[PDB]
């Protein structure tokens, strides 16, 4: 009877797919990864999609074809997970941590633009929740200086911006664990419209192989390579994407009417032209206005069955950045990382689970 | 294409897709209790005290060297004769790979060939396993104790193998591979066996984020990669580890007619090791040297396929690999390079017939 924030939608044509799979006997990179790679250009209209095993894997390889390293900084939230900063320190490159804007947690371009040194070499905005970041803001403060805008698009598969799926051009990383709008357990999948950058990733995530000729290590690289068990997953939730979100449009639109008359605070929709694939629905949970904290909450809601998640902790509040980078000082960061959670949002809830939380955020306030 | 037989097969069936259902049913599909019986299943298969599931044994080698440490200035022993990914970790953490012969007819690295190459900068020693038999891994050992130098040993080839009685990384440290043409398969998998807890604590922080309790709630601790294993990979690996003693047991069969029938022709089969051991027989390999065959490894290679019969080649060794040929022109490696440009792997996996194997060994008499 627990009610968790999210669970996946696997059924009978998810297991199809895998009975293919498995009597075809290629069960590593092959005919799935092709067909998925194809099908997230549909999507986005991109030009080149390479499928990994996980958008954090997606992250390091992206980050090192592009040549990042020792002396370079990198853009980024730290109100993000903390792969995206792990990634960057672990190329031996500097994260350069901005805060966000207080109600949507996106970066903004001024906030970009102040933080651009001569050492900047990527920034990696997050499209937060399903809601996209005004990536054409952003974008135009990267061509200004010459400098990449590598989209953290984990959250908005299925999210469009301005008429268009994100990642309709410029480079960025979807993931598909299992929280996901679209899940294979665990994998992820990169579109970029740079040529020399795709080959580079293509190699870079299967041991850094090429032809010079018989393929050989060109340099060395890594293994993050998606098997088709996990790409024909992939391709069936993807056929299931335009329904799972509406779906879940359906019950964030709900919360969105029946907290309206409660002090929980959700994030604000951005005022640029957009389509949100409802990842998360977060809610701000401050004392003083609702009478209970925010890790209060989730305790009594679980103790009512009822799952949350945390969003997340703030990256440089970490013990790892909090030491490394103890000047670090981000207000609306800070405020929102102590104060936020995500409710139960998923596709597979029904409208009595719905009510089930409603009904508990109402009694808990 | 149907009448194709493959150097491998993966055998999946009925019983691995209903593993997959009762972990889609659960709802729980990536790492949760599917991985944590995988663990405790090595455990008892090895008798080693760790077991540590992660998304391959390249990310498995990635962690393991990185948690001892390893990095600017050390050095790491390690044969050519292997695949790229030991190399290339070594790499990319910034340590420096030592490159040493390999026997010339059982393909793996000998202790003497180790303390050779041993100096002052030396942090690991990396024998491989090869094909399905055990390095002498007693002596090897012996020599990293005398200098006090870890050993892990590469395990992707002995899911299965056996050294003096025991399981393969028994004791120590050792990784194995579940990728699609090893023994036991869940696509892409592996697993890190240690008897050292420290080591294991360090490993599985890196492998999910670097995460860690503060001296609490989870927090990163240091920076780390992201190598875990799904539940849905673990589930399809513990049916393919029921299977596997089977599995084995009939690559045995095969491998043994191959040794058999294949004593009255010109290539020539590794040497079986004269320490006690079972064999996994993970590989079949042959020797095709030219002047004794009449025909090259590649023209074989290329032959063989035109008859419907797939081979691979396990390795063309490291050191001969444009990075690694031009950073390290120096490395001189005899038995590595004379084996490298002569071995090839014949089909060799369970849900092979007899008439499949009769079909290869017809052909290589003919070829011969
Ligand atoms: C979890 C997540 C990632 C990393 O994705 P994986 O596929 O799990 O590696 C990156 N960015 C954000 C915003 C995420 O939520
Ligand atoms: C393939 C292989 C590996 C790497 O295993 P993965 O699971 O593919 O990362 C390591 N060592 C040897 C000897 C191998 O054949
Ligand atoms: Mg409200
Ligand atoms: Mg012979
Ligand atoms: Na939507
Ligand atoms: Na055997």
């Amino acid at each position: 009877d627990f009610l968790p924030f999210s669970r996946p939608s696997m059924g009978d044509a998810e297991l199809a797919a895998l009975r293919e799979v498995l009597q075809s006997g290629w069960i590593t990179t092959g005919p799935k990864n092709q067909a998925l790679e194809e099908a997230f250009c549909q999507l986005t209209g991109n030009r080149h999609a390479i499928a990994v095993s996980s958008a954090t894997g997606g992250m390091h390889v992206t980050l090192m074809a592009m040549g990042i390293g020792p002396g370079d900084e990198v853009i980024t939230p730290s109100q993000t997970w903390v792969s995206t900063l792990n990634m960057i320190c672990l190329l031996g490159a500097t994260p350069v941590m901005i805060d966000v804007d207080h109600d949507n947690l996106m970066i903004t371009p001024e906030a970009v633009e102040a933080a651009i040194t001569s050492r900047t070499k990527a920034i990696i905005p997050v499209h937060y929740a399903g809601a996209p970041a005004d990536i054409d803001a952003i974008r135009a403060v990267g061509e200004r200086h010459g400098i990449p805008v590598i989209e953290d698009a984990a959250h908005a598969a299925g999210t469009h911006y301005k008429g268009r799926h994100v990642g309709w051009r410029g480079t960025a990383i979807f993931s598909f664990h299992a929280i996901k709008n679209m899940t294979c357990a665990e994998g992820g999948l990169i579109v970029t419209d740079d040529d020399e950058l795709a080959s580079r990733i293509r190699s870079l995530k299967f041991h850094g192989l090429g032809v010079d000729p018989q393929a050989e290590v060109i340099t060395p690289g890594f293994k993050y390579n998606l098997a088709d068990i996990n790409a024909a997953l992939a391709l069936v939730q993807l056929d299931k994407l335009a329904q799972a979100n509406q779906r879940r449009a359906e019950i964030a639109q709900r919360y969105l009417r029946e907290l309206a008359d409660t002090p929980f605070k959700p994030l604000t929709i951005p005022a640029w032209d957009h389509q949100h694939a409802w990842h998360l629905f977060i809610i701000r949970v401050d004392e003083a206005a609702c009478g209970i904290s925010r890790d209060v909450l989730m305790e009594k809601l679980k103790a009512m069955g009822i799952g949350t998640g945390l969003h997340f902790r703030a990256a440089h509040t970490q013990k790892y950045y909090r030491e490394r980078f103890p000047e670090v000082s981000l207000p609306n960061t800070e405020w929102n990382s102590a104060r936020i959670c995500s409710i139960p949002l998923f596709p597979d809830m029904t409208d009595d689970d719905v009510t089930r939380v409603i009904t508990a955020l109402h009694q808990l306030s």
